[PDB]
């Protein structure tokens, strides 16, 4: 038992990273079978920046301006094109370590493990959940643009982030693998804002159930609700509408702990309401909406 | 900028994942040059579970009782011997994918990667902290005993954790790679008390200049406190005591922040004894206490 927020083991992707240098600029790539994709941008000066004409900055570098670096190892670019906001540099060199792989873009409120690297090597690894307002709270340093996030599903990484920018705000913006930002999100020097941001009702519930299977009851109620007014709470309250599927998803959670879904709707509505009047539920203060019911179920199933 | 409980990448250490059977019971080991290492009672069965003599059933081996898997291959043990609470069995194999490493035992305070593994496969990585109290608040299940903990300073892999134990709290128990318990527990099938824990107050001040860092000010005041006085209020608390030694390693983030170590005192006491009406700081609704000045300032420097 316990409840961890848990990433991917970050092996596999590890052995993807390298160091693209264009210029003086120098990014992460990902180089999967005789790819490296990195952020576009590595081609920008600081004079294109504010806004660049990417495809007239492109049509103006050939293969010899890409240094690919894969460790100590120079790698031969032997093509290059533009895919949205991700450039795409053809190698002479297939990667020996390639896994089993996709593209695949995630949708708000789905959890995925970024690989934090600098300089091509890694330094970290944690889990964040993607917002509603298609943002993620990141932890991100100058040098980090082109570090990736990923799930894995049996020996197949999805890889579903590239990272790209930093708000104002501190929370962070990027794009799936083929070039596409998530959200309202342009790559340039510029101060952008991202929409209002909700909570994951479907995932706070499914934390609920992950605190019941761990011990964790004082918040339980004989009393239940309908999906209907709970709603008319979640919505005063900033919280998502919950659907008849969330409640599906749900199921499995809820014949574990045998509490059905508008019961524990009871016990967030309370929540909502009343605060946890100075107590805490799997060591937290607050209510936690970044673990999906896939992620509970991960670490709770057989408890 | 961002603040995130970060694991080190663990691809150094999923190389190094096997199998261990012996009998009908199979537990993860750790392949190091031509060595495993896992959890002595590999070799229990049901019946010598309450109270093993380890002794005795080591002597009643012999080296074709021990089955080796390092993924579809097996490996042929061609040694074995105590080392106290863990098994080092001899492989005629190198692993060659060995990193560099050492065994180095932490101290309660201290942070490091867990890689959890269920038949030698891995499956998640988080990171946590030593309690006082010599436990950690781990995510195991049945099948996870010799999964280990590690920290990574460049290239070498400092592995301090194997894992062995869950107590009825639901915290967790293991050895370092010397096989010697963290705390007063052993490896039978009882239940165990661990004693009082308590509040690690060095990482609660480091976290909280990671929160100034991050921008997060509303806990701060003009005022400053004495060494002396701040940790009598600290005992009152159940906060572990601040030493000198305490504010030296503080010293750089005091540096960075403008910030004296006595001044943030002041602004715990103030958060002790006020609670944080219905405010966050870096997410949290608590104070948090497992992130160390180290963690911190490899998150921090340069923002
Ligand atoms: C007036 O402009 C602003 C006003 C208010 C907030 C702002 N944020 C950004 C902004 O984020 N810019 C992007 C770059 C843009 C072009 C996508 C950027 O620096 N990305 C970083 C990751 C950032 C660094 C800090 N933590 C992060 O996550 C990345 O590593 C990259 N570095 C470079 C360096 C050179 C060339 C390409 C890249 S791409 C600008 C900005
Ligand atoms: C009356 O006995 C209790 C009363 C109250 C609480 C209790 N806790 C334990 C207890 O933890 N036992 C140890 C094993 C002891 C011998 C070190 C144990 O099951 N370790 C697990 C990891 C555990 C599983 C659940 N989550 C975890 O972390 C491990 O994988 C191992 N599995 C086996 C299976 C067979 C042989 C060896 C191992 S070693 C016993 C116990």
């Amino acid at each position: 038992s316990g409840f961890r927020k848990m990433a991917f083991p970050s092996g596999k992707v590890e052995g993807c990273m390298v160091q693209v240098t264009c210029g003086t600029t120098t990014l992460n790539g990902l180089w999967l079978d005789d790819v490296v994709y990195c952020p576009r941008h590595v081609i920008c000066t600081s004079e294109d920046m504010l806004n660049p004409n990417y495809e007239d900055l492109l049509i103006r570098k050939s293969n010899h301006n890409f240094l690919v670096q894969a460790g100590n190892v120079q790698l031969r670019v032997i093509g290059h094109s533009m895919q949205n906001c991700v450039l795409k540099l053809k190698v002479d060199t297939a990667n020996p370590k390639t896994p089993k792989y996709k593209f695949v873009r995630i949708q708000p409120g789905q959890t995925f493990s970024v690989l934090a690297c600098y300089n091509g090597s890694p330094s970290g690894v944690y889990q964040c959940a993607m917002r509603p307002n298609f943002t993620i709270k990141g932890s991100f340093l100058n040098g980090s643009c082109g570090s990736v996030g990923f799930n894995i599903d049996y020996d197949c990484v999805s890889f579903c982030y590239m990272h790209h920018m930093e708000l104002p705000t501190g929370v962070h913006a990027g794009t799936d693998l083929e070039g596409n930002f998530y959200g309202p999100f342009v790559d340039r020097q510029t101060a952008q804002a991202a929409g209002t941001d909700t909570t994951i009702t479907v995932n706070v519930l499914a934390w609920l159930y992950a605190a019941v299977i761990n011990g964790d009851r004082w918040f339980l109620n004989r009393f239940t609700t309908t999906l209907n007014d709970f709603n008319l709470v979640a919505m005063k309250y900033n919280y998502e509408p919950l659907t008849q599927d969330h409640v599906d998803i749900l199921g499995p959670l809820s014949a574990q702990t045998g509490i059905a879904v508008l019961d524990m709707c009871a016990s967030l509505k309370e929540l909502l309401q009343n605060g946890m009047n100075g107590r805490t539920i799997l060591g937290s203060a607050l209510l936690e909406d970044e673990f999906t019911p896939f992620d509970v179920v991960r670490q709770c199933s057989g408890v």
